[PDB]
């Protein structure tokens, strides 16, 4: 009947179905474009994963990607002769982590005017771009982007 | 009728109802997970709030959290001594711009070749660890995560 | 009948196309969208990008990525010649698009030492280096500022 008809069509323009409502828990397949402006005023989630490791010279970097942009703290302290414009070599930034293009992340030595930088390339062989020193503790906060 | 009915469903589909469409401006309710790719062309809003005031010593502390993360920039004026190593006490970071891991943010004073940083803590009880210092014009722009 | 046209037309845009947005289906959304709960993202989100890369002044290179309102920034280039302290950068402006709305201070370090410098890009796009008068060096620096 036109009646059992309507009904099953009433229901999807409720919930379920395969299309979006305007209210309920959904989960959407397909590439949405949106041409507009979109506004959340919850969350928004995107793919995360972290990584901490030593770079070298007892200089440690801590990671977050997020989407595109990876977070990192630069932590630890200079527990062994780094020499200037060398490579940390103890550990490399995984693959995952590792930036399209070299990024240079600048920090600063703690109770003086120091700064330092610390390049990312593709490889994920770190380079300090201090002077030689061996000693000290190394900080910094900020992004770089992996595309 | 049931031209009337089959009429009325149709223009939920086409605007209105609890139905999300391809145009017009709506509000959506719901956890909407998209397991797809998303581009947006316009802008993404999320939830804003700012917050400036004087840490301690003249310096001051701008900062706006969009989502999860906060842009921050350094400003103001050093206007007494600001001790190596110490608290800036004037002003705490209100708790909801206090990270959840503590944030060294990494500056630069106008005129020479001299930084220093900022921590922030989850008490929001910031700290300057550049070395004392009695004038200047410290400055910075970055991110750093809330969470 | 007209019925059975009506229903054809209901049912097709119930399942793809139309003006309805699907649980399925690459799709272009038009309107502003506003989320009042939580959203996730799964695959990548896309934000429209642009890119610019000009020497300021003095042998220093800004290169520039928009995503968004934020603007990626990577400093790079060579002191090839005098800047004198608190100067304006006369080689190139930063172009409009990517101008900020608020004055950013951006933090650089100079290879192979402990120096430091900032440069500062105003609305007008006229960047100006707050290092000391130098005329040598390789400055490096890679963050982010906003537009708005």
């Amino acid at each position: 009947t036109i009646n059992d008809d309507l009904e099953a069509i009433n229901s999807e323009l409720t919930s379920g179905g395969n299309v979006v409502h305007k209210t309920g828990d959904e989960t959407i397949a397909g590439k949405k474009t949106f041409t507009g402006n979109v506004e959340v005023n919850g969350s928004l989630t995107l793919p995360t994963k972290s990584w901490s490791g030593e770079l070298g010279g007892g200089i440690i970097l801590s990671l977050r990607k997020k989407g595109t942009t990876v977070e990192y703290s630069i932590g630890g302290e200079i527990s062994s002769s780094i020499l200037a414009n060398s490579n940390l070599v103890n550990r490399s930034v995984p693959n995952e982590f590792c930036p399209r293009n070299r990024c240079s992340l600048v920090g600063h030595m703690v109770g003086g005017w120091n700064a330092f930088h610390i390049d990312i390339p593709s490889s994920g062989v770190c380079q300090w771009f201090g002077p030689t020193a061996s000693s000290g503790t190394p900080r910094g906060t900020g992004t770089y982007p992996i595309d």
